[PDB]
Order: structure tokens, then C-alpha cells, then sequence
């Protein structure tokens, strides 16, 4: 015997974009007034290029942060649970010994030998599944709810820390020594979708509120912190080196929720 | 206690064709009137051959662009939500370490020897799944949500860079010394289904709209990016290289939706 | 608020055979009148043997063709969405990079030895799904909508172009030099179920209509393409190879629906 | 706003069993009376054996053969759809193409050595799912529908056809040499349940009918095709071979359905 | 607008144990009154040691054997469907062909040597899945439904049949030379569920019957075959041999239904 | 039109815990008056550890034991079906049989050799899956229902019964030289949850009961049986062996239930 | 005919956080009046990193442990069941047992050579599951439930028990020898997200009271055991090691229901 009150409003502002989308509980039952809301946008990725004959230089997103606080005037309301949440990674292991015994006849010209054989084995493989891009929940409290997503590694297995003497790091490196600056970083083919394009975010929480709801403010928070790679031609190879943050793109947007009328609104 | 008005329009176009399949929401709880929209349409991929004793040319499309734009007058409505959307890519990593020993007994002729062996194993192997087409969504705004369908790469494993000094690209050569011309490229057995005959899309999203709502627009763009790939008999073998778009064929279809009516139609 | 008007009717014609079921939908809040039918039909194979001591013939289907047409008098009805369609297909990709070391300790006759050995290794592998027969959508327009289905290779893993210098084209042979013509041929124990006995297909599509919806046909074309393989003794062994459509099978099935007194029926 | 009238019986006939089980359809808005039926039967294998001390002889079935026959008597009724139906069959095919280069260094007695080595590696695997029997679907008419279920192989990897010049064929030998005629004959315990005991099977098909419809019949027909498979002790080993039908038991079963009535009887 | 009327009854009998567990339907549109019965019971195994020093004797169930029959006083009743039924086993098979080449660079003793590599690879693998005890349904007929649960072989892999001329049957054994007769045998831990404790079994079971339906009788027949299987202490090691049924315990179970009433019970 | 009266109690005792959680049936078409009850409780695993430098002794509970007794006072409620019940456990099995063959040629020193060389290859494969602890229900009659859950081996792959010569039972042994007594037992990190912390049961089981029902008793049977394992330092290494139940804790509950108030209560 | 009263309470506390959310249930058929909570809180890692040139040192949560205790007044009210609950663990086995044999031809300057060979094989693989954190249950009486989340191995295969003569203990080390003090700490990038960022927990929890039921306690205990692992640079290379609890931060929650006005408080 309770009715639900749906609601959503949405804004843009350059090209980024959140949807905050809402529904009200006024359940008799329950003494507290409950709301619930999904978190469905997206955001750039702004992978831009600039490069030349023996130069080049990728700009592209190496973490997203977006953050959403609560804000209570009276202070009676307090977002509950903030999903995603974190998991215990899982690992497959697996150990094995084994034991080969023979022998061998041979011959060579009117002289025969023969022997015998004896090996032992052991091998311990490990094997787990890596993301692309790592979620983890940062912060969780009373009126803040912190996410990140950083960057792994690639499918080709390299990392922002990795190091060659000759070809330093071969991220984004789609030739070692063949095509120009501009030409030289890894095409949109083989890449990540979240640095391809614009990606993320999928964040839902509860908060409860008393029945005096009258007014609360919900604030997302985007931040896109973009790394500078850049590649160096170092006459007979290309050398590719990581920098990070020049300028840290950020966005946020301000919602209001009333209560009382049962309504969403920006700013 | 709300009611839902389904409705639905299609066009074709030179065989391209869109379906705009609606239902729109008329929630009382609900403050803003919020309607979704399903786009399953089809596409050609018009692979075209010419061909000769020693000349072949193969058009097939690399890239195909779907965009769709929402457009309200007094620019209340707010395209939400836009499904498909981006997901973080996974790869399967394991890692192994052996060790085996072990020895032998031998004899040949009135002498007998012997010995011992011992060795080390390590092994690094990642697998993951790549598609025959990457689906990035290129851009989502309040009016505006771009998506691409990309070509990664062949069963066989060949890229759109793919190069060799002999048989140059290799991507859709049959044989490498055998048949001529029209009769060298791949036949549609062992082809993606993409390039053998039309495909694609599914693209869903959701606007909200006020109370108010009397007129929008919403507008599918598609563009389909034709590569020509063209094979050289180099005397003794074929010699394949792949040039990129001579023409890209391009065809929107306007949809007005009336929301006092609640209906769908065609311009 | 809605009715639903379920209607049905077959025909078979030499054997062949189509199941047009359909379910019209009179919604108030549907501008558009609108219906959808699924195909689920049969089609037989023929696959025939001819043969001698020395010669032998096997009949069988390459691929198959259903084109599904509609056709509205005042052209209002157009067919929206039509199943199947084309997927991306998907590719599992796996490299790995190891390095082995280790060393050895020898003695024959009074004479001591010892050694040392390393060694790298590399392998990118590379595994897929291959259909015994592709499915693919060649057209979907406002009024057409056709499917073929066509032979890729057998799970010995030989298609209609492969070729041995002796042997010739090893599809379909049961023994390389032993029994008959007749008796050559791959019994149906391991052959394809679409090959063995008729198989196919399984086409939906929805129809969008007007109000006005009095009168609407559609029309079912199979079309059965047979190519001609033969096995010629020659001498020590035998040599098979595959010709093509000596003659096509063919059968359409004409559909007639009408909207105001809600039933299909044949011609 | 229709109504169903469910029915069934069922006949044995010499230990063989078919279970009809009917559901008809009375719906206003369909112009065609339709109904349902579910074939749910059993049938023996009669796995028999006959031996001695230098002989055997296993009797079993290779193939199973159901067919279903409607009669309309004013000829309106038209079996529409029958499952079980053919599907286009999958097989994993994967390649890879490897490298691995090394070295080593030697020394006995005095004389140190050293070396270099470097090999290629090339392997493409095909898996693939094959059952111990194949179920195609034969015929699907008007008034007809024949499923065959034919013996494929044994787990053990033989089939029909296998030879050997030394063991013949070795399907179903328990024992190269060892144990007598009748003990020599593979246990229940390996075997395929469907030889082991009785099995199949399980039809269903749908028959359009006017608003007339007063009768029909449908007709059961199984057929057992058993061969006979015998050991010869050839002195040293067992020597199988794989004769055929002797003897091809066969039942009928005469299903009339009363639509007037609502029911569905034997005979 | 039908009636369900379930009902059940249960009985021991020396800690053997049946529940049967009807459901009987009076629906007014079928023309037959049906019911289906659930026999969801259990059965002990007995496993029993007897021992000394130099001599074991583990009696355990080879296979047991449940049998339902149906009698109708005036012969109307039939057992229709009865599960579980019988199921075509799958194989999985793969074969794979390779090739690898390469070569070599020696020197020992200014003596510098070199060398070439070929070779060739083939596989063929069988993979399948083994119950340690295999379900077949040998009997189902119009009043008379028999089923088997017999023992297929140890996750060691041996079965009855097993034989080696030094240790016998290795069945069952913990140790080839070690520990004595009773301490010998196969602790619980590693064996088969069935064999460690009772187990087995669910069987169901539809009977049609008319409207005259007044009174109709079911009957269980659990039969377990007990083998006795023994260790000899032969000097040096363990010789196991398998024997068998010296006695195999039986009980019956007689349930009456009465239809009138829509009551089930027991004698 | 039935309905059902829902019942819950529970009793601790020491830490045990066991809760009782019964659904009664009051359906009019039923005869006999039906309840199922589910036991989800709770046993702690109480793993103990005493130790010195040259000394450990580790107490961990090797099986459990769970027995449900019901007990009517006319003697007329029966435990019908008790779940969970056995399965017969699956094993893959898979076996293969290839063969390489290829050649060589050498030069060492104005002396050139070549050779050849065939190898043929067999390999019996057998995967299958192991529990930590195997669950075998005992016993099952119509008022009694034992299961039992006993340790098969760690994941290290060590049993009860394992034993070397100079280690002993390398069961829960950490380091076979290095660390103390106390120090030397496995942490909880590695063990399996059984054994690290209380664990176990789920069981359920319904009682028929016929409209009289006035009382009956159910009573839960917990038995933990707890093995003392030892490590004893032998100068150069540990030592470990495995004693048993010095003693047995055990506790029962007894709950009973009553029909006419549809109430179930402890003692 | 029951009712359900849902209610919420949530509080904060330094940024710890628990959510209890619970369900009181109001059955007439139901003696006991039950209500089932579920905590579904956050709780921060605080990984904090404290480093020079020569010298490092990172906090990180070793183990979390949440206890849930119940009080009634009148001591009626007892926590029945609690989720989650420990599973037995199941472990994949498999044997293999091969057999290869073969010969050779050589020759080598006019003396031509041969032999024959022979081999065995053996191999025991055992692969499982292992989590980064195993959640044990450890407590759960009438008025108490622990668990704990404690860490159990690195992807890369290092424990808290790990050591190496040379580089200590590998946990957490970037490089062996490279990078400083604060850098040399592993990246957020590869460690689990547990130890990234806050994580936990999930546990639900059922306490049935009687119809008196005025006033019960819950009360929610976290504590986070924080180990201390520090690198210290021996000159040439990094020697890691990890000491433990230095202080172990702790947070107690007090909840408070009524049973007569269905509502749940704080304090």
C-alpha cells in the first residue's frame, strides 16, 4: 500500500553529460521516506593527436573520478547505500608434478648401444582475469560517494610504468620504426572503448530522508585526469616516453530534489 | 496508474531503411513525460568486385557512422539515456613457472656413461577476445549520441595496416599464386557477415519531455565508409593494397513525433 | 487496452513446405495498425547419389534462399524489423612469450663433461567458431527482405575450393582408394543434418499498417541452389571435384492477409 | 478470450509405447480451429546377444525411424510446423604460428663449445561436438514427417565402417583376445543408453484446421532397423565384422481425432 | 477451470523407504481424468567389511533396479509419459596436424658444424563425460516402467571387469602392499556417494484414465545386486578379485489410488 | 483455496545453534495434512591449537554428523522426501593417440650426415572434481535422517591417510624446517572455511501427517568428531602424524510441533 | 494475509558507515513475529604510504572483522539465521598416464646408423579456486554473528608469510631494484580493489520474536586490523618485510527497533 514518484532531469555543459534519474518511496509502513537514484551519463574521452615527421604527441584520459555529495539543510538525510561497491578478486591457481622414464636402442656401424632415460616435472601456472580499466569505490559516507577508474594496461600488456633502454615505453606505439609522429599511435582499432570514445559512468544510491522532507541537494562531480604520451624519434628508433596532467578537465552539476512536490531539478 | 501510447514509423531510402519504433509514457507521478525510442534498422554493405586476369578491385565498408539527433523547438527535451554505451574491456592473463631434472645411463661398445639435466621454465600468456568490429559510442550529448562500428581485424588475422613486401596486405586474398582477378578475393563463405551482406543497428534512448510537450525531432544519420581494396599481379605472385574511401554513401530520414497526439510519424 | 487477432496458413507444393503464423495487434493507442508473423517452414535437400565401379555423383544443396516480399495495394504498409540479422562475430585471440634455461652435467669413460643451454620462446594463437552454414541477411528494405544460407566447411575442414594435385577436391570422400562410386560418397552418419535431410529456416518480421489496413500480400520464394559433385577413378586413386547449379529448385508461395476481417490465407 | 481443451491416450502393441497427448484451441478471433500434439513414446532396443567359446553374435539397432502421418478426409488439415527441427552446426577451428630461437654453450675435457638454435612452429586444431547419434529430420510434408535417428560413433572413436585387417571392425569388443564369444561383447556399463535399453523419443507438431473440423487421423510409425554384429575368433585375436538388417521391426499406431467432441482416441 | 486434488503416502519396510507423491486433475474440457505421480524415495547400500590379517570382503551394490507397475481392474488406466527417460550421449573430438622446421649452428674444437630440422605432427583426442553410475531406462510400457542404476567405474578408472595378473582387480583397493585386510578397503572419502551411503532415486509418471475412474493400483520393486568383493594377501602383495551376487535383497511396495475419493495410500 | 501457517523457533546450547523453521499445509483437497520444515543453523568447528619449540598439536574437526529423528505419538506422521539427497558424480574422461615423424641434415667438418626419424604417441587422460568435504546422507526412513560430513583431502592434495617416511603426515604442515610448533600449523588463510571457522548444515524434509495431527517431535543431532593432529620435531625436520577423537562434543535439541495451534516451539 | 513494515536508519562515524535496512513481518499465521535486516555498509582500506630515498613503508588492511550482537531486554528475541554462511570448497583433479615410442635412421659418411626408443609418462595436475580475501564465518550463537575478510595471496603468489634471503618478503614491491622509497610502493593500477580503496560488506540476518516483541538491540562492530609493511634499501638491492597491528582502528554502531511502531533507530 505505498506509492512510488518518478522523476529525472539531465544537463549537458560541454559535452558531458549526467542524467539523474529518481524515484520516490512514500510508503506508509515505513517511518522514514526513502528515494532512489541512478546515475546514468557519459563523458569524453577527448583523445586528440598532434604529431609530426619525427615527432608525436597522444593526449588521452588515464582516470576518471566522479564523485556525488549529498547535502541536507536540517541534515536528516543520509545517502545509505551507493552501489557499485567492491569485490574480492578471485584467482585461478593450479600445480602439477609429473614423473617421464625410458630407454633407447641404437646402432652404428656393427656397434650397438642402448640407454635409459629418468625426468622429473613441475610446473605452478596462475592464472586471473585483469580489467582494462580497474573501478574502485574510493570514499562512502553520510553525504559523499568517491569512484575511480584508472587505467591497467593494455591488451598487448604494457602499463604507464613501463620502461625499454632502447624503446622506453611502447604504450600506444603502433610501430617501432617504420610511420611518422601522427601515424605512429595506435589506431582506434585495437584501443580501449573508454579511450576511443567517450566512456562511463553506472552509479545508483538510496537515500533516506524523514517524512519532513522538504528539500536535499545531490552533486556530481566529473573528473577526467589526461596523460601526455609522447614519441621521440631517436634516429633509428622511435622512443616513447609518458608524462601526466597538464590540465585536468572538470565538470559538475548541481541537483535539487524537492520532496514536498515530488519533483528532480538542476541547479 | 499510468498509461503507455506505443507507435511506430519506417522508411527506406535506397535500401538503406530506419524503423523508429516508440512508446511514450503518460505518468501522473511523474512530473516530466518521458518517452523511449527503439532504432532497429538495417544497412547495406554493397560489397562490389571488379575484376580482370591480372587486376581485382573489392569495395567493402570499413566504418559505418550512425548518429541520431533530438531537436525540440521551445529545447526542453533532453535526449537521457543512450543505449548501446561503452563497457571496460577484459583480458585473461596467466603466468608459469617449471622446473625439471633429471639424467640418463648410456653405453656403447665396452663403455658406459652417464649424466644429469636440469632446467628452468617460465611462460607469460594473455588471451582475450577481440571482435571482428569494435562498437564505440563516439558521442552522447543533450541532443546529439554518435556511434561507430569499426573494422578490427580478419579471422585470419589481418588489419586495414597490415603489410608485407611481397604480397603486400593480404586481407582478402584467397590465394596468394593461383586464380585471377575477380576469382582471387575471399568468397562470402568465410567472410564477416558485416561485409557479406547489410548489417547492423540497435540503438535505444530515452528523452524526457514537460508536461508541455507538443512537437520534437529526432534524426538518424546514417554513413557507411567504403574502402577500395585493390590486388596488382606482381608477375610471379599477387601484391595486394588497400586505399580508403572514393566516395562514402550518406542518407538521413527525419522523425517528427507529436506528444499531444501521441503519435509517430515520417518528416 | 488491446486485442490481439491470431491468424495461420500452409501450403507445401512438391514437398517443400511454408508455415505463415501470424498475430495482428488492434491497439487504440497504436496510431499504426500493426502486425507480425514468423516463417517457420521446411525445405527439402535431395541430396542424390549416382554412381558405377568407376564414377560417382552426389547432388547436393550449396546454399539456400528466402526472400519474404510484401506488397501493399495504396503502399502504406511497410515491413519495420525483420529476424534474423547480422551479428559482429567475435574471435578469441591468446600470445605468449616464454624463456627456458638450464644446464647439464656429463662423463663417458673416465672424461667429464658439462654444458649449459637457453632458449626463448613465442606463439600467438588464434581460435573462432566456424558454422558449418553462414547465415547472412543480403536485403531488408521497406518491401523485400531476403536471407541466404550458405555452405562454409565440413568439420574435416574442406570447403567447395579446396584442392589436391591427386586427390582433387577431398570433400565428401569417404575413402581416398578403396569401395565404389556409389559406396565413396560420406554416408549421412557424419554429414550435416542440413545436408543429410531438408533443414531450414526460421524468418520473423513485423508489418506496420494504417487504420485503413484493408488488404496487404506477402510471398515466400525458396530457392534451392545444388551443385554437382563428382569422383573420378583415376586409376590408383580416386579424384573428386565440384561442379555447380545444373538446375535450381524453385518455389514461391504466395500470402494474402486481410486486416478488416483479421485472417491469412494462401494465394 | 479462448478456450483449450486438452486430451490423450496412449497404446503399447508388443512392449513399444506411443504417448498422444493433445491440446486443441477454440479461439474467436483465429479464423482457423487449430491444435498441438506432443509425442512423448518409448521404444525397446532388444539388445540381444548369442555366443559360444570361438563365436558371438550382438543383435542392436543402428537406426530408429519415426514418422507421423495426418489424414484429413475433406483434406482442410494441414500438419503446420514440426519439431524437432534441424540446426546448422558449430565447430571451434583455431591456428597458431610460433617462434623460438636460443643458444647454448659446451665444454668437455678441455674443448669448450657453443651453439645457436632457431626453430618455427605451425598448428591448426579443429574441435567440434559430435553425438553417439544423429538426429535429422527426414521429411516434413502437408501430411507427413519422418525423424531419423542413425548411429554415429562410439566414444572409443569407431564406427559402422571401421576396418582393420588384423581386429576387423572393433566396435563393441570388449577384448582384442582374452575372453569367450558372448562374454567378449562390451558391457551395458560403456554403452550408449540408447542401445543399453530402450530410447526416443520426442515430436511435437502443430495442424491448422477450419471451424468445420470434425475429423482426423494421425498415424505413428516406428521402425527399428537392428543389425547384427558377430566375432569370429581367427585362432590368435578376434575378428569382428558388421553385418545388417535381418530383420526390421516395425509398429504402427492409429490416432483419430474428434474435434466436435474435444477428444482424442486410439484406433 | 480445472481442479487439482494432490495427495501421498509413504512406507519403510526394513529402512529401504518409497514416498509416492500424487497429484490428481479433474479437468472438465479434458475427456480423460489424469494424474501424475512422484516417486521420490531412497534405498540404503549396505557397504559391509569383513576382515583379518591376510583376507578382506567388501560387499557393495553393483546395481540397483526400480521397476513401477500399474493395474487397472477393468483396463483402462495407462501409464503415459514416464521419467526419466533416455538421452543421446555427446562426444567431444578434435583432431590437429602440424608442422615444425628449423635448424642449427654447432662448433667444438675449431670445428664449427651445422644442421637442418624437419618434422611433422598429428593428434587425434576423444574427450567425454563418464557417470560413475549410468541411468538407463531398460522397460516403459502401458503398465510397467523398469529402470536401472548400474556402476560404470571408479574416478581411478577401474571397473568390474579389471584384471591385472599381479594385483587382480584393483577395485576398491587403498593399498597394493601395506595395510591389512579390513584397513585395506577404500576409506568413504574417495568413494561414489551411492556406494558410501544409500542413494538413488526419482522417478515420475503420468496415467491417464477415464471419468469412470474408481480404483487403480501402483507398485514399487526396489531390487539392489549386491558383489562381494575380495582381497587375498598373496605373499608379497594384494590380489583382488571381484565376485557376485550371493543374495540380492528385494522389497516390494503396493500403493493403492482411489479416484473417487482423490485419496492415495498405502497396501 | 489452501492455506499455510508458517512457524519458526531456535535453541544455541553452547554455541551450537540450530534453527528450526517450518511451513504448515492446510489444503482441503489434500487427505493428509502436510508440513515441511528447513534447518538452517549453525556448528562451530572449535580448531584449537597448543604448542611448544619441538612440539605442536592441532584439534580439527575430521567429520560431522547431522541426524533428524521425527517420532509421532500414534505413530501415524512420516518423513516423506529429505533433502539434500546423493548424486551420482561425473568424471571427464579423455584419451589420445598421435604420431610425428620427420628428418634431419648435418654437416660437422667436410662430413655430411642425415637422418630420420618416426615417434608415435598415447595419453589417457581422466579430470574430475573433488569437494573439501564430501556430503553423504547415511541414513533415510520414515523417522530418521542422518548425513554425514567428512574431509576428503586439502587442496595441497593431502588425506588423513597420507604418509611419508621422513615427514610423516604433511597434512596442516606449514614448513617441513623452519618455524615452531604453534607457529608451524597452517594459518586460516589457506584452509578451507570448514575447518577455519564453524560451518554446515542446510537440510530439509517434509512429514506427511493425516488430519488428526495433534503433536509430533522432530530432533536435530549435531556430532562433531574432532581429530587430534600432532607434529613431533625430529632433530632435522618435522615430523606429523595424525591420532583421533580423543573426545566427541555432541549436542541435540529437541523441538516439538503442534497442529491444532499451528505452532512449532522448542523443547 | 500478512504484513510487511520496511524501515531504515544509516550513520557515518569518521567515515566508516553501515546501513541497517530491515523488514518486520506481521503474520496472523505466524506465532513468532519475525523481521530480517541487511547491513549493507562501506568501511575505508586508509592505505596510506610514508617513503624517503632509502626507505618505505605502507599501511594496509590485513584483515576486516564485523560483528553483529543482538539483545533483547526480556531476552525472548533470537537472531535465527544468518547470511552469509561458509561452502564447502570443491577442487578440480586430473591424472594422466602416457606411453610414446618410436625409432630413427641415420647416417653419416658411409655408416648408416639406427635405433629405437621408448617413454613413459606421468603427470598430476590439481588446479582451484583461490580468492584474494576468504570470508570466514567465525561466531553465530542466539545473539552474536562474526565474520571475517581476511587476505590471502597477491595475484603475483605472495603471502604475509612469504620470505627470500635476498629481497624479503615480495609483497607489494614495484622493483627489486629501481625506484625509491615512496615510488617503489605497487601502483593502486594491479592491487585488489579491497586494499585500493574502502570494501565490505554484505550480511543479512533474520531474529524471530514473539507478540510481546517492544524493544530489541543490534549492534554493529567493525575492525580493521592494519599491518605495517615496510622496504628497506641493503645497498644493492630492496629488502622487504612486514611487521603488524601498530594500532587497529574500531567502530561500534547501536541500532535500536521497535516492534510497536515498526520503525529502527540509531543510539
Amino acid at each position: 500500500e505505498a506509492i512510488k514518484y518518478t522523476s529525472s532531469d539531465t544537463a549537458s555543459h560541454k559535452g558531458w553529460k549526467a542524467t539523474l534519474s529518481g524515484t520516490f518511496i512514500e510508503d506508509p509502513h515505513s517511518d522514514k521516506k526513502t528515494a532512489l537514484l541512478n546515475l546514468e551519463g557519459f563523458i569524453p574521452s577527448d583523445k586528440q593527436i598532434f604529431g609530426s615527421k619525427y615527432y608525436g604527441k597522444m593526449k588521452w584520459p588515464e582516470t576518471y573520478r566522479i564523485n556525488v555529495k549529498s547535502a541536507d539543510v536540517n541534515n536528516n538525510i543520509k545517502i545509505a547505500n551507493s552501489i557499485p561497491k567492491n569485490t574480492i578478486d578471485k584467482k585461478d591457481v593450479s600445480n602439477s608434478i609429473g614423473y617421464s622414464i625410458g630407454g633407447n636402442i641404437s646402432v652404428e656401424g656393427k656397434t650397438a648401444g642402448a640407454g635409459i632415460n629418468a625426468s622429473y616435472n613441475v610446473q605452478n601456472t596462475i592464472s586471473y582475469e585483469q580489467p582494462d580499466f580497474r573501478t574502485i569505490q574510493r570514499k562512502d559516507d553520510a553525504n559523499l560517494a568517491s569512484w575511480d577508474i584508472k587505467f591497467v594496461e593494455t591488451k598487448d600488456g604494457y602499463n604507464i610504468d613501463s620502461y625499454h633502454a632502447i624503446y622506453g615505453n611502447q604504450l600506444f606505439m603502433k610501430s617501432r620504426l617504420y610511420n611518422n609522429g601522427d601515424k605512429n599511435f595506435t589506431d582506434d582499432r585495437d584501443l580501449s572503448t573508454l579511450i576511443s570514445g567517450g566512456f562511463s559512468p553506472n552509479m545508483a544510491l538510496a537515500l533516506t530522508a524523514p517524512k519532513n522532507a522538504k528539500e536535499s541537494v545531490i552533486i556530481v562531480e566529473y573528473q577526467r585526469f589526461d596523460n601526455d604520451y609522447i614519441l621521440n624519434w631517436e634516429t633509428t628508433q622511435w622512443r616513447g616516453t609518458n608524462k601526466l596532467s597538464s590540465t585536468s578537465e572538470y565538470n559538475e552539476f548541481m541537483f535539487k530534489i524537492n520532496w514536498q512536490d515530488h519533483k528532480i531539478e538542476y541547479y
